[PDB]
DNA sequence: CGGCCTACG
DNA sequence: CGTA
DNA sequence: GCCG
């Protein structure tokens, strides 16, 4: 009944079992703390498929037949309706491992393997990073520096200010040039915690070039933080009323021929474009990126025009981005 | 048993 | 490695 | 952890 993938399902911003969902991907988040993106993956799919359930799961006979659901992720789920709690996701929650694991992580800059090198360090908080500078990249003294603002939600009055101080820029920069909204504010997230925008130009090989001349003015506008191509993991000073705060903007330039591509890939969600690169790969022996879909039988592109050719292509009912938030 | 998205900076 |  |  439920597909397997979730590229195959709708999967809408609000649900109806987040309890459960959530219990399940702090296993998730655990498990990549630990090395293990295989468990990692296998919980986030297990969280996923609740997502997609038109009701509350009341009742472990609910979970009978559901993909990637197994004794693990279904003990949790029983404990969880037996009790109200998990234990082991109880212990995990209060885990000094887990709680800096998660707070050092959450850094921009900072994955599992610099984390988890500093936890065993005997670093804790971030107050201990401020303390030995020399252990972090530049990227990570931005990361720390704007900590707080970049740990404040993003609101969509924030996103429409970015958007118009983006297409300022970038009109001075290539006239004709466009600007979309993607992210998780392109499927219908009312917060955040960054702002992505996709670049494009109608003429095939206008675009070349483009994105240092936007950042450099917007650099010029004072409105840059912190950057450094195709690909820009900005922090912006955003005006407010008498001041501003940081906000983690990315910027991506493609080719028009690839708009739909790189639509579809920073749309997200995350755990969507994996499973949808694993369908292509595994089910259609097709491969997936942001800048195509390729045949490595014939060795050729496949020409699209919209998101709903590939989709089409792929032999995927259609989903909008807001049946994207798996 | 081995696979688990696939790029760019 | 980091970012998505 | 789950699945092909
Ligand atoms: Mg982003
Ligand atoms: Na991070
Ligand atoms: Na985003």
């Amino acid at each position: 009944w439920m597909p397997a993938y979730a590229c195959q399902r709708p999967t809408p911003l609000t649900h109806h079992n987040t309890g459960l969902s959530e219990a399940l991907e702090i296993l998730a988040e655990a498990a990549g703390f630990e090395g293990s993106e295989g468990r990692l993956l296998t919980f986030c799919r297990a969280a996923s498929v609740l997502k997609a359930l038109p009701s509350p799961v009341t009742t472990l006979s609910q979970l009978q037949g559901l993909p990637h659901f197994g004794e693990h992720s279904s003990r949790v789920v029983q404990e969880l309706l037996e009790h109200g709690v998990c234990e082991e996701v109880e212990r995990v929650r209060r885990s000094e491992r887990y709680q800096t694991m998660k707070l050092f992580t959450q850094i921009f800059g900072v994955g599992v393997k610099t984390a988890d090198r500093w936890y065993r360090e005997g670093l804790r908080t971030l107050d201990d990073l401020r303390e030995q500078p020399q252990k972090l990249t530049q990227q990570q003294k931005a990361g720390l520096q704007h900590h707080q603002d970049l740990s404040t939600p993003v609101l969509r009055s924030d996103v429409d200010a970015l958007q118009q101080v983006v297409e300022e820029a970038v009109g001075q920069a290539l006239p004709g040039a466009t600007v979309t909204l993607t992210g998780g504010f392109r499927r219908g997230k009312l917060q955040g915690h960054d702002v992505d925008f996709l670049i494009t130009h109608p003429k095939e090989g206008q675009e070349a070039g483009l994105l240092p001349r936007v950042m450099c003015r917007l650099q010029d506008q004072g409105l840059i933080l912190y950057h450094q191509f195709e690909r820009s993991f900005c922090i912006f000073r955003l005006p407010q009323p008498g001041s501003w705060k940081a906000v983690r903007v990315d910027l991506v330039v493609a080719p028009v021929s690839q708009f739909p591509f790189a639509l579809l890939g920073w749309t997200g969600s995350k755990l969507f474009q994996r499973e949808l690169r694993r369908f292509s790969r595994k089910e259609k022996g097709l491969w997936l990126n942001s800048h195509g879909l390729f045949d490595p039988e014939q060795k050729t592109f496949f020409q699209a025009a919209s998101e709903e050719d590939i989709f089409r292509h792929l032999g995927l009912e259609y989903l909008p981005p807001e049946q994207r938030n798996a």
